[PDB]
């Protein structure tokens, strides 16, 4: 979903569940999406930590393998749109079972 509007990007769950390059590596705290592809930069060599948690979790996620202060602000920081209200639900959890 490409939005019409050029502010505040409505990113789908469903878009970044193909995040194989850290370029495609986005994460999402409940309905708002945050840009990852720049965090992990922050980390030399520490895109793998976090890659996996891209396109589910970001909750505890942007802040455990965040860094200890900087992440809790740093969240807000990153703010590339939000994650379409649709998708949040779709892929809340997907199938474990993968």
């Amino acid at each position: 979903a490409e939005q019409s509007d050029k502010d505040v990007k409505y990113y789908t769950l469903e878009e970044i569940q193909k995040h194989k390059d850290s370029k495609s590596t986005w994460v999402i705290l409940h309905h708002k999406v945050y840009d990852l592809t720049k965090f992990l930069e922050e980390f030399p060599g520490g895109e793998e930590v976090l890659r996996e948690q891209a396109g589910g979790d970001a909750t505890e996620n942007f802040e455990d393998v965040g860094f200890s202060t900087d992440a809790r602000e740093l969240s807000k920081k990153y703010i590339i749109g939000e994650l379409h209200p649709d998708d949040r639900s779709k892929i809340a959890k997907p199938s474990e079972t993968l």
